[PDB]
């Protein structure tokens, strides 16, 4: 019983120039082009096993972090299988030899090992490259890259390692509106980031939300005249490995995306307080320094990274660990150090009687990463029925 | 014979902000903005200016029982060279008038805010001076040329000349004969108007603004779309439409706040406390089925609440639902039906989370007092020092 499966894993990314606001909601083509540093499959990671098999029971299923999903048609999930499925039937008519793998039911299980992380990125991205590796396809990553951003818009940037830009495109069918390397990983590996992950524990009750931001928001017409700047002095920045650069452009776009988040009718709120602190610390970092060595961005919560090169992470764990006392335990992956505040540091910008212990919940030190791994049989999720491994 | 006036001025509140000056000497902004005046019988500066032949030289000053200095140039001496200059041309076309434009000043000023509202007091400070020593010196100028010289020495304090809905025009004379206030609608337009402030637990405008003309490209875009904004809420004002007025006064506070966001370095005024009002008041208007309630922000996390009248009790109601007050600082509604209490974390927040509310209404213009109200003793010196 001849078995056709395919593992593999996808990195998380997070966006130093933001998508927010879609041109086609259908095709997820945007109202403008973003940049995302890719991050370290070592450290978060979405993983997918992809099987199939003539004798599985007819209908494909899927499964994430244990539970069963339904693949509605026309869905998100729905809509890549299908394609990827159909450039494998293309290879399947070019080469009648080959084992019809495209007519087969699929047996899919995925899992993160992740606090309020954007998932859905790595998570699509993850199941493209499984897929793509299952069924052999010979599309680059870009091509592969259109179909995971009809999963998720931002999973197209992370079939690509290094720093990464998804195309806005202007192709009304999509055909342009891909990712593309802007430099490799090995351009510039010193790029550290910390992820600090924050209590939003006071708040009530993206896609839907960014289409709002499109509909209502008069400022943003000014950040998609902005945008096009910005990506163009970033990837200089990049380039140039001018971190001051690359740092004040990320700081400056993603307090432009929840500047139109908050011009939103009505107003979209993902900062809170605690994220505002960080900001107000990493702020006073680097005018104490007297050199910016850190940049934070926020995506759709209040979670804070924070780009630094590794010779700095140990200025940006001390002001993080200095303010804000962690309820889960902290290990660098590479040891690194902690360094004191900066002479000149204003300890005024944090409140008086500062942050409880867990304000912030814990830290993640990561780092720019390589693009989608495909892995061994032994990482499977799958058991040898086509079910999988661990069911929640 | 003694000279000597007492004036009240009253606070007032952006609707469509000022943020931003194009000159920063004389006080001329990036654009207009609007704003609703409050009533003095619940917050007013209140100042007595007295002139005296036999005063030691140089003018005085005290604000809250605490000498202030008024050093030359500065806003305030030149503030009271202007209004001296006006009182001078009236003694020049008459020759028998008293020379009371040449007789040192002393001035003392009081605000009645209440302890820790973290209520911004300049720009009413400043009106009830310059309707203070117009009364002193009996100037014929009208309310709109004494907002001239409100606005440059405090900016936002030209709006407080005028009773009920005001605009401070942008102008476009770069020196400055245009940029003042103007009454859009008296008070007796629409006293119906009410405002509810909500004193948020809180954990600089001037060099701030600044910073955001500098550095935030969105705010190019806010310049073009207040005076569409001006237009709009000045015809929802004459048309007495609530609802209109609210959907302006919504998006322009959360516009200014954005402008904010997007300066390098960022501005942040709204809290989680400011985050939750929103949600309740947004939450408040769907499940009454129409638009009863109106939030704006100022340089500040506390909340004003516009509101009818007839409908505050629907507001009070849902805030002290939801925010319990502090001790240190009225009838009211059960929410609507259909209320869905998961817009605010469980169990709503923390008493003293909002420190408490202050129920206030649209009010008229700056008030003359009467000789008991008078802030100086009888020697010049003000009757309370700190
Ligand atoms: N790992 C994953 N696989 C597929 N869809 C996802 N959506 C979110 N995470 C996912
Ligand atoms: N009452 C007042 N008088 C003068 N200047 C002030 N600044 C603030 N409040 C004031």
């Amino acid at each position: 019983h001849m078995v056709h499966e395919a593992t593999a894993s996808a990195p998380v990314n997070i966006a130093c120039i933001k998508y927010w606001g879609k041109r086609d909601t259908r095709l997820i083509l945007p109202t403008n082009s973003s940049l995302s540093v890719t991050l370290d499959q070592d450290h978060l990671r979405s993983t997918t096993t992809s099987r199939a098999d003539a004798s599985f029971e007819a209908g494909d299923r899927l499964w994430l972090n244990g539970r069963e999903e339904a693949i509605k048609e026309g869905g998100r999930l729905a809509v890549c299988i299908k394609e990827l499925r159909a450039w494998r039937k293309e290879m399947e008519t070019k080469d009648k030899n080959l084992p019809k793998l495209s007519e087969w039911p699929l047996r899919i299980a995925s899992y993160n090992n992740f606090a309020g992380l954007a998932s859905s990125a790595s998570g699509l991205a993850a199941l493209v490259a499984s897929l793509a590796s299952l069924y052999s396809l010979p599309q680059s990553p870009s091509q592969l890259s259109l179909v995971a951003r009809q999963g998720s818009g931002s999973a197209c940037r992370s079939l690509f390692g290094g720093f990464v830009a998804w195309r806005e495109g202007t192709d009304p069918a999509g055909s342009d509106s891909l990712a593309e390397e802007v430099a490799p990983r090995e351009h510039w590996p010193e790029m550290h980031a910390l992820i600090c992950v924050v209590s939003d524990a006071k708040k009530g009750t993206s896609t839907s939300g960014m289409q709002k931001t499109v509909e209502t928001s008069t400022l943003l017409q000014e950040r998609l005249r902005v945008v096009p700047k910005r990506m163009d002095a970033i990837s200089q920045a990049i380039k140039a490995r001018d971190f001051a650069e690359f740092a004040k452009l990320t700081m400056a776009d993603s307090n432009s995306f929840h500047a139109v988040c908050l011009d939103t009718a009505p107003p979209i709120f993902y900062l809170n307080d605690v994220s505002r602190a960080i900001i107000a610390v990493v702020e006073e970092l680097n005018r104490a320094a007297g050199e910016i060595i850190a940049a934070y961005t926020f995506d759709a919560g209040p979670n804070a990274v924070i780009y630094t090169l590794e010779k700095n992470m140990p200025f940006v764990l001390g002001a993080i660990k200095r303010f804000f006392p962690t309820s889960e335990e902290f290990e660098s992956p590479f040891q690194t150090g902690v360094r004191d505040l900066p002479e000149g540091f204003n300890t005024g910008v944090v409140r008086e009687g500062g942050w409880e212990k867990g304000a912030v919940k814990g830290l993640i030190h990561t780092r720019v990463g390589d693009g989608p791994r495909v892995l061994e049989k032994e990482d499977s999720l799958l058991g040898e029925n086509g079910v999988p491994k661990v069911l929640a």
